């Protein structure tokens, strides 16, 4: 049976069968998440630019890299950011189902340096539950700060 987890760890070590990249439209290697991402699998960076609110598969040998873009919430509205942000999950969820994969390693689109300097913990989790709940993947969330990891444990074990 399908279940969210979170764990408190860099990604590019994740145990999941594909992984989530929050990744910029250009496609470029960039900081954080998407660096680690990069050293690791640099060969999914070949044509992985999509717009913002979308998500791009590309192979890394049969590895599959996500590359989802969420808002940078300084650019957007609130209104139109979090459009955008329910969007890119909603993309992941069609990859991951696209892709047969039994489970997903996934980071909070828009919570770092796309936050608008906003706590979004809430808010991107919460889109990231909804596009996620039609799929039959385990999904396993990764973070790094250790409250954190905390907020995302009890908000997963109250809907159980
Ligand atoms: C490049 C990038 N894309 C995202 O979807 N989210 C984030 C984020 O704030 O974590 C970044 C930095």
């Amino acid at each position: 049976a399908p279940s969210y987890r979170v764990k408190r760890m860099d990604i590019a070590k994740n145990d999941e069968e594909c992984v989530v990249n929050a990744a910029n439209p250009r496609g470029l290697p960039g900081d954080g998440v998407c660096k680690a991402v990069y050293k690791k699998w640099p060969e999914s960076f070949k044509n992985s630019a999509t717009p913002v609110g979308t998500a791009k598969t590309v192979m890394c040998g049969t590895y599959p890299v996500i590359h989802a873009v969420g808002p940078n919430f300084s650019n957007y509205s609130e209104s139109e950011g979090d459009r955008e942000l329910a969007a890119a999950y909603r993309e992941v969820a069609k990859e991951v189902t696209r892709l047969g994969v039994n489970s997903v390693a996934i980071p909070l689109l828009s919570t770092g340096v796309y936050s608008g300097g906003k706590d979004r913990l809430t808010q991107s989790l919460n889109h990231l539950f909804t596009a996620m709940d039609s799929t039959d993947a385990d999904v396993v969330i990764y973070c790094r700060d250790k409250e954190w990891e905390k907020k995302i444990s009890e908000a997963i074990q109250m809907r159980t």
